């Protein structure tokens, strides 16, 4: 009767259970789950059992994650397992663990394996894998989100205790809203991209899907650290927030788009309807400079970082690509450095305008996605429909912001609604607090069953 | 018997002199000087006399630059005067003063006018203007430096009390070494680029040519300030340095290139021979990551910012360009955004490696230029010979460093040698001190006659 959380695994072990049983159970849940599209490479049971055993003999000293099972987006290098980024021809077999996998496996955590993703981290839908679309936990018709699709599913279903996503567009925040989870997006640089296939290399962040903020946070702190081999790695600053007097920018009502979702529109409002019983002071801000900057990521020159990354393969084997992703990268070929530099000129401008709005607010509260689609709707509007989801997300890394997505409630169809809390760089540890108190105010439950929330609860410092 | 410095103009005025006499004198020195290539637009004497008069009636209250004459690189917008950037067809007549010209004219300073430059700020020689090469103050055969050529000449000759350059490559530091002056390059953002023709727009800094550090510094503080209309404007931080225990990185001896200048090579050494009687502790550092990053500015994708800037004109009238500059910008057309982003990937890497060396040192002491050329040598090797000068300079803005160039001595031919002191961002006010004590240790004189140095002397805080 296991609870697949950090706390939930502490207790199973504190009461005569074994890591070996945990892995056996996890592999039971997996073999039964029946969304065929969560995994690209599961380990041999007897590979994971033999290392479970090896851990049961060890002390749990200096192991904050003793015997904890977790999943890894198949764009993050786990050794022993091949890495494909959902592009079979792109497949390779890493000799070494990505740093943040190394840092985590040494805290005692175990990998069952590589989850499905939107190919090359180019999407927000989960539909762009040859291994197929994962689906929401609450309705097989509806998309898991993207691009870290099978990684949110795995935690929400209860196959694993946490997963590792990656974020550039919204890929570590949108899947978290669609499967009722906490999605932590760290300031870029806090976590190594060493052993991560690059998407938008300057922007990519390694993220954490978890059951609570407190556990996404802790897993972050273990994975967080300077990596000299990561040119874009940054040593941890630690700027903080007020919690007495805290101001919370929301967009203007005209600047509050939902693309026809009445429902989410009513539910985002509900966040503000339950947020008044909070020590959260409201501010109405100009959302344009974020909206407009969010557009630069695909509607600008940045989409060409992806071209540097996969470009060789695109000339070696352009058919081996997801047709959609393919249509997106092949148009970046037309982009010149004039275009590119011009794009940073607009970014610098919007940054000024952004910093203006950062004066009126202490943090940003947004609909993680304005809506959510049926899989078949996006098999037929694979582009326009996928872009709608990046309406409140795509500006976050470009503007050196940090974010945390949390469950925010449910609509009549039984589909969830997640909000994201966006904040300035390195405000991670104190923004994390606020995202707990709010999560525990709106939908104090996680995952497939809106399961009860693992203690501890976050308390200030 | 006027001294054309801030101090020197204080005293002329404190002793019954008039601004009107000052301008009359300045215009006398100009009409007599006989380098035909210092100016692109001089004002009407009567225009400057009538405003001299208007100032003599005013109080000098809140006017730190009462009646002070100064020159402006013809890429900086002064109203009343046209701006060409040394490209006649590019000529326009600004309606408004560039911000830093506005901030300075209001402190009481006066403009005689627009100095010659390397066309579109693309050079370090001074040779690339249709209005002709200015020349060193110490030998007509030898180049003034670039790209802010006529602006250093004007101050060193004594036509004006200070000038305004612009820096991206080394254009506000090299002309200062070749005419025995203090060249102050501010952290980028400190000074507005509003009303400046862009070269490498993300990198351009507005600089100050002066007689002493104390006066380049003061003029900076008046021009220094946030400009909301400048996307790349940054409000002034103010990080500082140690002066007790101060470490001074020099390149390794293998990393000490002079391109055959025995002489400068001996003279840079002399800096280190007279620097021992200083409270300056030596460090030998790895200069590669700076050298290698300096190369990215023209030997990389950045040369394409210039393409955004002038590119239209290059299509409208590509003949109206300086043939050399033209050959440089027309090759940037081949650069893609892949190339561009790839260039920032290198920069991020070298930045890491740079930050390593910034741990071994507190500031960087370098030959402003490894050598210096005859004009005719560069009319015939206009490219390879111009690039040699950027060997210790071109990395400074790319790496968000701040610099100050000072006179460092002379060789047998009677040609001077300037060193540059490069430091981290916003270390301007404290780095400025060190560059005074060193200047007043090596060649405590300024300009054409190695004139005595205007007090005050810099003292810590």
């Amino acid at each position: 009767t296991l609870s697949m959380t950090l706390e939930g695994i502490q207790a199973f072990l504190a009461q005569g259970g074994t890591i070996e049983q945990v892995v056996t159970e996890a592999y039971d849940r997996i073999t039964r789950y029946g969304d065929k599209a969560v995994w690209i490479a599961l380990r041999p049971r007897e590979e994971v059992l033999a290392e479970a055993r090896a851990l049961d003999a060890s002390p749990a000293t200096g192991k904050p994650l003793y015997g904890v099972p977790f999943a890894v987006k198949d764009n993050i290098d786990v050794a022993g397992l091949p890495c494909s980024a959902a592009c079979p021809a792109f497949t390779y077999e890493p000799d070494r663990d990505a740093t943040v996998v190394a840092r985590l496996r040494a805290a005692g955590a175990i990998v069952l394996g590589k989850t499905n993703l939107d190919q090359f981290a180019t999407g927000l839908v989960g539909t762009r894998s040859p291994f197929g679309a994962p689906r929401c936990v609450f309705d097989q018709d509806y998309i898991s989100g993207g691009s870290s699709s099978g990684s949110a599913v795995a935690v929400a279903a209860g196959l694993v205790a946490f997963s590792l996503g990656t974020d550039t567009a919204g890929s570590g925040r949108v899947p978290a809203a669609f499967n009722n989870l906490v999605g932590v997006k760290p300031t870029k640089g806090l976590l190594s991209t060493s052993g991560v296939v690059p998407a938008c290399r300057s922007l990519d962040c390694v993220t954490v899907f978890a059951a609570s903020v407190a556990e996404g946070t802790l897993i972050r702190r273990i994975a967080e650290g300077y990596d000299a081999a990561d040119p874009y790695s940054r040593p941890s600053q630690k700027r903080r927030l007020p919690h007495v007097g805290l101001r919370v920018g929301v967009p203007r009502q005209d600047q509050r788009e939902f693309y026809g979702n009445t429902a989410y529109a009513a539910l985002y409002q509900r966040a503000l309807d339950e947020m008044i019983s909070l020590d959260a002071e409201l501010v109405e801000i100009d959302f344009a400079p974020f909206r407009d900057a969010a557009k630069l990521l695909y509607g600008g020159p940045w989409v060409a970082e992806r071209l540097e990354a996969v470009g060789d393969h695109l000339s070696r084997a352009p058919d081996s690509f997801d047709p959609v992703v393919r249509s997106i990268v092949e148009t970046a070929k037309t982009l010149s450095a004039v275009d590119a530099f011009r794009g940073q000129y607009e970014l610098a401008a919007l940054t000024q305008q952004a910093n203006a709005q950062w004066a009126r607010m202490d943090i940003l509260l947004l609909p993680t996605a304005p809506t959510i689609h049926k899989v078949e709707a996006v098999m037929a509007d694979p582009v326009r429909l996928n872009s709608q989801l990046g309406h409140y997300t795509n500006f976050v890394n470009l503007l050196d912001c940090a974010a945390i997505a949390v469950p925010a409630g449910f609509i009549e169809t039984g589909l969830p609604f997640g909000v994201t809390l966006v904040g300035p760089a390195f405000s991670d540890d104190s923004m994390a607090l606020i995202a707990d108190r709010l999560h525990r105010r709106l939908e104090p439950g996680y995952g497939q069953d809106r399961a009860s929330l693992p203690d501890p609860v976050l308390e200030e410092t």
